[PDB]
């Protein structure tokens, strides 16, 4: 079993590796993609539609929340509903963001034909430049981590955190870019 | 603690009461509101934002699903997130639909000032014409039921079906109004 | 185009068909399945896990909501997350309810192996007795509709209502079966 | 803004977020970290997590990851909770409330039901004098000293600090409970 010191040591390692993942973001992201993503979102006259499965889905919901907080309308597209009609939420003026670590997640690949038919901008958020999501995207948004803290290297905790951080930076940058105001914030944050 | 026939008799009563609730819709809804709702949604160049609490929130999700299915973009607005920033999803060209049986649900009333500031069209779905939602709505969409099948008269099962059915009709009508095609349906229903 | 009376007639026909679908529930459902479901849920010491796609997913959320309202803990299992880890919510003492009209929805068939490994009770809510969901279910819960109100016979509006109505009756019956009180309701309905 | 101004803004945000996670040992409680691991390992019910807005997304992250390690978990939506969904919470469960300031009204409304039901309350907040911190069975402190947004309002670093805190708890649980690849494989079959 695990005593107090073993628990805390284990915990300290997970934190070190998660901080490392974020601090290393310039080494795993694309400067061009970061700039193009900021400009494209600032200029968007529609909404941001974000899809992901499991932990990528949670990251997706984080993007959706924070984009709405800065007056960039955004919605979560649930893949199991998307292919049964909720793809109707996606429109021509929108930006579809697909979050998949490996870039070949079947549930998201099923959404690409509709995106192409509708004319939406596709932003592929993945570690794999050879994946369908990276290749089909209008903006390939590379993001990855060199080390995952879980004993199997299967939970994708640092990966998830790296995606959230990437978009946190985009969203914080947009507040300056679009001259976002406290007045606008108060309208949508009354409590 | 109750026999087969007691279970079946209890069940049949609920279905009869729910069937009655749906069949009475022409009596509890407004003809003007039905037509104005069809027209306004058909003409909408933005999206449909729907909010509700508890069972009303499940009704809202049904509207959201079915509107998207007919190429009327729609999103559910979670009241506990809405007032903490997700109200940014609501824009001028949108239609905000608030579903509240009583019409004074505080969690939804908190969304009205932002709706008014943004200039969105407000559809108020409620039984109470004297409610804040009814009074503040651009389209007051009355819907009600005369008997809930549960023993407390509190579960709101019939009320919810009446709301869902009300919009199922609007949505089915929209498919003919807008000349919605099987080609459009196939793009957004490719399957797994 | 369509004038006012054309709009009203179209609307009226949809309600006539939906009400008929509900009134016909005794002839499209199984008396043995209805009784077995009430009894199994009343005896459940775990929670109810309900999954569905698109319109069937909204029906699933209605069940989840109304079960919780009568002190039957329930959770919605999103199929696009389920196969990426959220099947961990499902345990031995639980009841899994799969809602699928045709009963062969791939996103749900992918959840059956885990249900079998886990030892949970499976309730299959479908119109097709020859479907995988029907055949694999511990309780096959037939439900169907003869006529759908939409012009394509593809929206499944009446089918969704029939499914919701079926469980509303199960839930209402459970209030009496289990001697549910307004005191218990008041605790979980302070709003 | 030119290319370099964008990149400088972005890099500053990542620096502050990395710092927020690196400082977790100073802003968390060792006693709470250990008690939370032990309590969750011992839990025979499920983990119910509630939050509003960004705290809600953090709650959903906890819920996903707990499920991934065979610790059943469910998100409790505050606008549904007080309208019947509080019935999901049972005596053998652990309620986790995530609120930065610790006084979010939507969550405070959930505490009386938690006390009546006898569940374990974990209060995740920066504020030790808040209701959530004072009412909790385990007060789980988490805070950040620098928020990267120009208004000090988006709570991006705060959210990340909360997620990272429970990521560590969860990763620690895999070893603590002897979680296997075989268990992982059952609940991660994929979409194919």
């Amino acid at each position: 079993g695990m005593d107090k010191q073993a628990i805390l040591d284990n915990i300290h390692q997970t934190w070190q590796e998660e901080a490392n993942a974020i601090s290393r973001l310039p080494e795993v992201t694309s400067e061009e993609a970061l700039v193009k993503t900021v400009e494209k979102i600032a200029e968007c006259t529609g909404k941001i539609v974000v899809a992901g499965c499991g932990t990528s889905g949670v990251a997706a919901k984080k993007l959706v929340h924070s984009f709405n907080c800065i007056e960039r309308p955004a919605v979560f597209l649930t893949p199991s509903d998307a292919v049964h009609g909720t793809l109707g939420v996606l429109q021509k003026e929108d930006i579809l963001i697909l979050i998949s670590k490996g870039g070949n997640t079947g549930e998201l690949l099923n959404l690409i034909p509709a995106c192409k038919t509708k004319g939406s901008t596709l932003i592929g958020v993945t570690e794999n430049p050879d994946s369908v999501i990276a290749k089909e995207a209008d903006i390939f948004f590379p993001v990855s981590v060199s080390k995952e803290p879980d004993p199997f290297n299967m939970l994708a905790t640092a990966s998830t955190m790296a995606v959230i951080a990437s978009f946190d930076a985009v969203i914080v940058c947009l507040m300056t870019y679009m001259n976002y105001t406290k007045e606008q914030f108060s309208v949508i944050h009354p409590g």
